[PDB]
């Protein structure tokens, strides 16, 4: 789909960019009801850990973390909290750091339009959900970074 | 490999067409594992600096934008916008005029087929990719004009 301030070798994405540019990352295909889930793991969380991970509708811009316009969502590690239309975040759950890794899914049942139930993880254990008026199908897995050193890996066939 | 509405003389294109008509250029070579990045510098971005840089596939029409059609990548000068399939473009770059020059290359990488890594550059810059579901070794360097006095020179010895 497209990326940018974010070098992609493979699974794994780094930060690439200069004095306060934001990398954004969104996959090629939206998630569907076999594959509803998937996860980052953070191998480096660099200078501020400000990586984040959600859903995003097609065509979003690539230079704001996900979670932070509309119709976006997403667990921003940094702080834990969850962010969904706005840069102003809600407790959400705990910080995550290098090691960790996050989680992002939507409830199989929601894929009967007209609401996606979205859930998120923290090394495999629920944090919470939130249910977008949105519906799914069109909410494509993202990942933001902000910081220098920053790297996670992407896993698109994650399970549980 | 072809192309209407523009003149060739040398590596310079220059536009040559009346009343809305679509000028398209199609280099006769894909980009290889080697030559895997070409430049176009802008001459003159004419009347609405309507150029776009971009890859496209064998038979591409000659009568649109490199991007706008399916299978096709390209960034537009005039909107700075990643175009790659329709002719809604994405936020990108910023766009780009007289004296600029727009880059675009394949991750040499990729060229492992089954995927293709598209990174664009603005005067060496880079912007920021696209992974394409299409394989390599058969996307082909393509320029697209739309507007008087639009002129560019093709640049497919670029580095960097």
């Amino acid at each position: 789909s497209g990326f940018k301030h974010i070098l992609v070798d493979g699974d794994t994405l780094s930060y690439h960019g200069n004095s306060g540019e934001v990398g954004c990352y969104v996959a090629s295909r939206p998630l569907t009801k076999d594959s509803n889930y998937f996860e980052v793991s953070i191998v480096d969380s660099g200078v501020r850990g400000t990586i984040a991970v959600g859903l995003v509708p097609q065509y979003y811009s690539l230079d704001h973390q996900p979670g932070w316009l509309p119709d976006s969502v997403a667990y921003h590690a940094d702080d834990g909290k969850l962010y969904n239309g706005r840069a102003k975040g809600r407790q959400f759950g705990s910080k995550c750091n290098s090691g960790d890794r996050i989680g992002c899914g939507i409830e199989p049942v929601s894929f009967d339009v007209q609401t996606a139930q979205i859930f998120f993880t923290k090394n495999g254990k629920r944090v919470g959900s939130t249910i977008m008026p949105m519906s799914p199908d069109g909410l494509f897995p993202a990942v933001g970074m902000h910081s220098l050193g920053e790297e996670v890996r992407l896993h698109l066939n994650a399970e549980l």
